């Protein structure tokens, strides 16, 4: 049992769903403990697909990192063994497919979230927004990457530049989205693509991904560039603007950046 | 001049046709030979675009790599002498444009092969299926790779996941094709393009699409990475599974994959 | 303050509109060069999003490089320094969000210039050219890589091999552009988007700009290849067929091209 | 215990001696996982620095791998789960320094063994070889890429394609080694260093080995590259030289070698 | 003119002599600073080689880097903007030759810092030691880097690993310096040398040390990679050990390092 | 039979004896015509070992490259398809090892060549330099890379920093040497090498020195980072300076360098 999912296998696909709506399924670090301890519990030969799911009628899929767990005080807020960066790097390393399931809207680590899984499937009342310019937060180079694999870079600058909520119809034509579905159809529709996926060869399908897992992340630099790019960050983690933002987000009001 | 495919050349334009309708245009070692020596005699000056097609009126354009020709032995089926790792590089390597002009089912290996050319025009009714994960075959890296330069990570990975074909107007929606034309119009719709592309500046396309293939190449990573993904690779084609994927087929039956 | 370009800032967005219409805002040295300077000017705390256009009822956005200011053959036209290589450099790493506003026709090197912007708001009557093979031109390797982030590679060798022009709506579909709106509307939907853009967090804005731009780059090669590269282009400019090319542009004629 | 090393700690210094002296401490699997288990039951935080050594007096370090346990179907001998690619990953990844202290001659795969470790201290009478090409195997590119840490190009080279022993004094003079001491002196030379490490900081000892490996790694190429590797390592690994190779080792006589 | 620093001009040959004597020539901010700036002064086309020294008679050449400006509470003491890290970039980017002349002993960051000049010549009283273990410091990986290109691996790690002091003689064996002269003798061979190289083509210098510069930096990894090696440095600049290495140091005592 | 050089058959060891003493062995395109053909003629499974040679009794092994073959300016000097880029990659691709056996002074291209081929034997009277800085030539990356795989970073820039020409004694001892004999032993230690190489296992041999080629050049860059070196190299070509060395090599004089 988990205290924040819960996990329906039939025959060879596991569903997990999140259990921590009171929170909107804000990433907080026991929500993602739960979450991965469940999949590695799941990564067995008899399981052979994954989906990832919000409840039944969510408005919110995830409302995205839990802003009370982002570092104020001029620590990097997304290090390596930050739980979004440990989900992200598990679902991507995990051996089998795992596909997300969205109903209700998508928000900043969560759309990280759901860009690192195999495949999504979306309700038509579906939205997503990337959100770090409303906070101030200045996103890892890995997590930058985990968004530049489906839509085009100025698709990736619009969302990230505006933090504007998009469609699921517009989020399907730029390539973020595989199929997007009547609300009634997305478990029935869903449930039918991961029980095909399970009847096909485990192996090949675990060697394929993790194929494609490392040639999406060959794009290599030397020690110099990866440097000058922490230098830069820690400018902005270090800012008045990243206090503001969060400030704001207490405080239920909006940011007044300045450019310092 | 061949046994296996018929030539044409109409000005600058050559019409490459497959002649091995008996096996469904199947990429046997005895027509990948012809295909290649047949693009080689035509690497002259005066020839300027290649059409790769089948014979018009084709259901099947090409049923992909021959199954009786795939290794079952503990070998690699997929090595850099394999036909099909031969012509993809043939074909990325050429210094004219070759256009592939589908009418007809496309299936795996040949799903590769026209994904390697550099446009793809296709009748309305053409479908394309990834199929690796029927028969539990590890698919290599450069082969993926191939895949991996039109479509977003979640298209590809539904495709090879699911091994379900998609339609010439999906496959015109994620940008695996250029043009999808009514089978009546394919081969004029073609020959103008080649044409068109035969009054350009041959040695700037030649140098531009070098360029490219250098580009789409250049995803790099160390040697301890490639030894462990061939370490996989061997662990599937030594696998349980992947003899009872080409069994199946062979017998005409589903297979029972168990995940060793 | 410019002799080429008209500056006009409102609150925290500034629009660079073109003032070169007498030779249809080609790219000339001394319009590049003021350009630069504009945007130099800019780089501003009280600066947060730029805008380039043409000015309103444009039928000509940008008749792409200089034609008088190409080297004739033996030198190579697209070198480091030259004005349309250090403009994309610029706008790539301006710490601002770099908006293409477009209204008339874009050629050659100003559709590359536009594609190193970070997002490309378009009229509906729009057309977009790729033009080397027009003239025998070896486009270079950073120039072909700015142009392969937005659509796919069969897409990218369309446009480039035929150099036809396409239709805002398409480049819309296959990746190229953000928005497609009505010319009477694009003036306001642009500035409504650069408005809200710039209420965000700046230095967000800015390292994660900066980490596309490096991630964009990180396609790596070893020297031989680069070198490889280098001496076919060479083989290019010092081609009969690159000297055909300008002649015949310049003459008014159809080029004749023979691949030496 | 362990049947085949014995393990002395002296403070926070541990020393793995070779108890397989039966056959010459050459690399058999029941060898190598012996000392890889010794060397994980060390990863302790009271233990500091690790030496590796023969026992006083041997004549042979290690006769380098098991003949008798190297595939000579056509299957590879350096596959990435071979003991010997097993041990010098783990000896790199190992979060203390591992010092060989060499007593005695050094063949082949135990060659590539020392080389793999931190610093190598060796007997004036201890001395080198590298024996690939005395059996026709094609040495794996991670092999060789630890072989060229140290000395230069030329000097690996002559190492490589002569086959031929060199001295514990041309092994410091080109760099291999970090030491060279009387036999007598060699036990007591090795500790005091090992000891004198012991008292340094370990986190910033093991980032830096970390830092020094990734470094050593990072020689990226494209899959292409690899493939073709693995292709040509495949025709040796095949040939019939590589048969006659091994069967000329087990039976005594000079190979007759004849290029395929 | 400058506080911490002294010049002399000879001919083309500048002589940046040293003026921190107080410090022992610690890499303090502010003599940083100074000679940082005094090497831009003479970045003019007249200057064709500079040197460095400590002034004639020094016992101490450097004392390495100034641990009163290294920060402790969880900063990274090896940011990208630290002096070390500015100064070592300066150095490798300046178009002229920078002969590192030294008499007495280099500790720590000063032995980076001549390593990354372009050429050593040392009297035969001098020593040289890399201290970060002695420290606790998680040294960066451009830092490590800077020290790879000269001795081979197990010397680097030797030097590192034992904080040891090694002599000229070993220096010049290990292939650290270029030359070991007398102290008497060490201001006229070294002013013979750059004389000699002030005769030579400037242009071709400078374009040749870029090549290197860049060469040697071209060992890349993947945005993971870099990441991981990040989160590693933070565990040990988080550590109670580098705590206790810093005020080990300040009270002149031995530090106790326990392994967290 | 060869204008440009005599080869003799020794067993399996193949000579090739430069004819080219009447301007000093320079590599003039058609020498190194003759060079390229006598290797493609000796790769035949009959020959095992290659050695290069001046005839016994030379002053010069190696003018280097032919002065008056270079361009005046305005050209790269050492572009991919120039006869030392040629030669240097048909060395290092040979599936023979190939000895430099040298006796007499090596020049410029000629030092290049030597160290790009296998292993370097040289008489106790032999000398090399490095010479591009006498005549200001932007040496190019992959010609630099060549130089870099022996002697440490240090060492390579004075070589070429001063042009001053070394001994065969240092030449040994900074690791550029394999063997330094007298030369009168000089033609038999070498054969006894070439010999006893030409008993190994030639396919190990061969795929070995390619995955030495492959490691060696496995040093990646962005495409940005090698048009920038491309721009400087370019810059001095086309300088006053390059046109002064050129003009002084032909005048017989001194050149005056001014770094423009
Ligand atoms: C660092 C990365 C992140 O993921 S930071 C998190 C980004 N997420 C967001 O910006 C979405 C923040 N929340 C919202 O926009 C709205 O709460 C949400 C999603 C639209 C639904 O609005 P609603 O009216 O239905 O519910 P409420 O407005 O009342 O919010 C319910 C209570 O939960 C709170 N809440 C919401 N999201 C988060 C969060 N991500 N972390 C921590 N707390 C959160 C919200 O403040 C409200 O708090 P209380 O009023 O105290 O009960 S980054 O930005 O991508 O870089
Ligand atoms: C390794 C990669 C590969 O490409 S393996 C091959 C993947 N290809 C496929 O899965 C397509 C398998 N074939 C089919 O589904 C059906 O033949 C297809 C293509 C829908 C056509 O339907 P159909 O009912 O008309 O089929 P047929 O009557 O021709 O069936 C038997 C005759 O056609 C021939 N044929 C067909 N496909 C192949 C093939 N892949 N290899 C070798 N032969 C093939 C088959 O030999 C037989 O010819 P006959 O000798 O006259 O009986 S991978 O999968 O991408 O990893
Ligand atoms: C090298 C890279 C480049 O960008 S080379 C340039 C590529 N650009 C093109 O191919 C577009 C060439 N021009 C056109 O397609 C048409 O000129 C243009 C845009 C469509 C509209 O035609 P139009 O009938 O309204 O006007 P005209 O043709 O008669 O010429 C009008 C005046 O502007 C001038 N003009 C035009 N194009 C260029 C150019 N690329 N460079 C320099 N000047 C140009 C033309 O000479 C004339 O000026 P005046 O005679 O002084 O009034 S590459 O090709 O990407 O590699
Ligand atoms: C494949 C990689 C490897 O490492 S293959 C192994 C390379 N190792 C060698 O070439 C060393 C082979 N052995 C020798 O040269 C001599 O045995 C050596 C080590 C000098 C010891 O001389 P010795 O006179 O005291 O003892 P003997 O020669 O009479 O042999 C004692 C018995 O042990 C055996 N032996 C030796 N080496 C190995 C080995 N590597 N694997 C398996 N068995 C080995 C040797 O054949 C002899 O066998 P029997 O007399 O039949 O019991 S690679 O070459 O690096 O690629
Ligand atoms: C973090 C990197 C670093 O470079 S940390 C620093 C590594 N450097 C060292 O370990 C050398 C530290 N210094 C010494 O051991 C001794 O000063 C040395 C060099 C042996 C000479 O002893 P001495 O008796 O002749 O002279 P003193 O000790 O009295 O010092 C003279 C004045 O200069 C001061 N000084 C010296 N070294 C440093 C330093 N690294 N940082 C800051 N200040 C330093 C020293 O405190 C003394 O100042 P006063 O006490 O005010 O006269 S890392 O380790 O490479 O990672
Ligand atoms: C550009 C790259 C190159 O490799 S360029 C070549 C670099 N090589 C050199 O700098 C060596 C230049 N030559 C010399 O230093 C001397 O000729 C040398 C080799 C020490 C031999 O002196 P010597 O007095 O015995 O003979 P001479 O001076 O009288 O010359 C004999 C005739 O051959 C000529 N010669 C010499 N070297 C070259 C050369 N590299 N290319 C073309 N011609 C050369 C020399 O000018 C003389 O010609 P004549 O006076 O016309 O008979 S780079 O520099 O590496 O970047
Ligand atoms: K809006
Ligand atoms: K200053
Ligand atoms: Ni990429
Ligand atoms: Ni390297």
């Amino acid at each position: 049992a988990y205290q924040y999912v819960n996990v329906v296998t039939i025959n060879k696909v596991a569903v997990i769903e999140f259990n921590y709506g009171r929170k909107l399924n804000a990433l907080s670090k026991v929500f993602i403990d739960d979450l991965m301890q469940a999949l590695s519990d799941l990564n067995r030969p008899e399981i052979r697909c994954i989906i990832l799911r919000a409840p039944s009628g969510s408005k919110v899929f995830s409302a995205g990192h839990d802003i009370h767990e982002l570092p104020s005080g001029g620590r990097d807020p997304l290090s390596y063994d930050d739980p979004l960066r440990q989900i992200t790097r598990m679902i991507q390393k995990f051996p089998k497919p795992i596909i997300s399931m969205v109903e209700g809207s998508v928000w900043g680590g969560a759309f990280e979230m759901i860009m690192s899984s195999d495949l999504i499937i979306a309700a038509s009342t579906s939205t997503f927004s990337m959100t770090p310019v409303n906070l101030g937060v200045p996103y890892n180079l890995v997590g930058i990457h985990n968004l530049t694999r489906d839509a085009g870079f100025h698709i990736v600058k619009e969302l990230i530049f505006t933090a504007s909520p998009i469609t699921a119809q517009r989020a399907l034509a730029v390539g973020i989205l595989n199929h997007v579905v009547e609300v009634e159809e997305l478990e029935d529709f869903t449930l039918q693509m991961a029980h095909h996926i399970s009847e096909k060869a485990p192996l090949a399908i675990a060697v394929i991904k993790e194929e494609l897992r490392v040639l999406g992340e060959a794009h290599t630099m030397n020690s110099d560039e990866f440097e000058r790019i922490q230098g830069m960050r820690r400018a902005v983690y270090d800012s008045e603007d990243y206090q503001e933002g969060m400030n704001a987000f207490l405080e239920k009001r909006k940011p007044n950046f300045v450019g310092h």
